[PDB]
């Protein structure tokens, strides 16, 4: 009865907007096993164009949170069907390319999140001390 | 078989020094509830002088944490053997005012332990756009 999720994402500087989305991933059946993937430092640079955290940081990070169960570190920036199917993965959750993973019924979107980022926290310290 | 390990603090901003901090509590025996303690919006801004997230904040980002059990939240600033048998704690875990915890053999240190903090991530942005 167990369902394996896979989410993948770059998880730098992790907030609770990210650990409240890995615990929609974790919950989408009473029975899962979450599978998180980390970027590649590379690739993360090359396709979103900067990185903060290497991926031992972020990964490191990652292994705290609760409702991680596994993590591919580093994992593919794309998802193919070979990779679901050596990973016995059920379900991707995600919050167009992704078009074949709904064609299959192994898509499953997480609302949307707010959290308190590093930025919230400097912008909050520094209304102390100036306008 | 079960240990109570209570840890209390203020956790604002929580990183990684404070998850590994918190691991080392939760395996410092086989089998362990390790209940968390966050301190008060009003005594951190009086006893510490200043805190930054508030006391719900701090409390919900460390439900996302692996090794939490249980949280008091919001917890007294001071334990006391009356908080220690009210809630069944065998051992306090911290890393003078602590003597009569080591007296009674209810005083655990947990060994430092380094993080990447928020104050490291922007030293680290900023280095990338000025000395």
């Amino acid at each position: 009865k167990n369902v394996v999720i896979y989410a993948d994402g770059v998880y730098d500087m992790l907030h609770l907007g990210h650990m409240k989305q890995l615990e929609q991933a974790k919950k989408l059946f009473e029975n899962t096993t979450l599978i998180v993937g980390v970027t590649s430092d590379n690739e993360t640079k090359l396709f979103k164009g900067q990185v903060v955290q290497t991926l031992e940081e972020r990964t490191e990070t990652l292994k705290h949170i609760r409702w991680v169960d596994e993590i591919i570190s580093p994992c593919p920036w794309v998802v193919t069907p070979e990779f679901l199917e050596k990973y016995k993965i059920d379900y991707v959750a995600h919050d167009d390319i992704y078009a074949w993973l709904k064609r299959a019924g192994k898509f499953k979107a997480t609302q949307r999140t707010e959290g308190v980022s590093t930025t919230d926290l400097i912008v909050r310290i520094l209304k102390n001390y100036e306008d």
